[PDB]
């Protein structure tokens, strides 16, 4: 009956799907950066070994919706992704089966955001792959010398490396690829400084 118009109103949704795992190479922690950085993830749960799927609750449908945009061939770790859809609820924590070592996890209201908007969505920083990664939180200790060292002790094509606009606290690198920019953030995100000062780490507009 009733379709060639179904959403505005009732449209949007926050659980998605994740699918096209290879195994191995798909984590419980590289699919909370990204759904975490386009939006802001509300909590995360794993299909294991069940269907090469993993369902990522998402902050809304238009969050949701830039992940799925941006992932949808972003070959994080090199698989042609088919990230989608399910609506479902909310989750609330299952099986046995299901929890036990963390295909399940909750993560909530994670405080890292860099978004912080009280009940807004503004939107300008998020930027669809590429190699320029933003970091923040530094203390009077560290510098640029250890936070390049840092993307240069994982791996790294580390390409340029500077500090923000004006202001001047916080960083931007530039790896080679963002295989590795990617690789590099899932890395550093929440880099367990000490004292809960830990790194702060995303994909840039500006340049090196």
């Amino acid at each position: 009956g009733r379709i060639a118009i179904p959403g505005l109103a009732g449209a949007g949704n926050s659980v998605l799907l994740v699918s096209n795992l290879n195994p191995e190479r798909v984590t419980p922690q590289s699919l909370f950066i990204l759904f975490g950085v386009y939006g802001d993830v509300q909590r995360v749960k794993i299909l294991f070994n069940k269907k090469e799927n993993a369902l990522v609750q998402m902050a809304d449908g238009n969050q949701a919706q830039l992940a799925m945009s941006h992932l949808n061939g972003h070959k994080l770790h090199g698989k042609p992704i088919r990230i989608t859809l399910s609506k479902h609820q909310n989750v609330q924590l299952p099986r046995e089966g299901q929890e036990d070592q963390g295909l399940t996890k909750d993560y909530g209201n994670s405080p890292l955001h860099r978004f912080k908007k009280p009940g807004s969505k503004n939107f300008q920083n998020i930027f669809p792959p590429s190699a320029t990664l933003h970091l923040s939180n530094i203390p009077p200790s560290v510098s640029e010398e250890d936070l390049k060292v840092l993307f240069s002790s994982n791996g790294g094509v580390v390409k340029g490396f500077k500090f923000f606009q004006k202001d001047r606290k916080m960083a931007l690198i530039q790896m080679g690829s963002v295989e590795e920019a990617v690789q590099a953030l899932i890395d550093l995100h929440n880099h367990d400084l000490g004292e809960n000062h830990h790194l702060r780490v995303s994909f840039s507009k500006s340049t090196i």
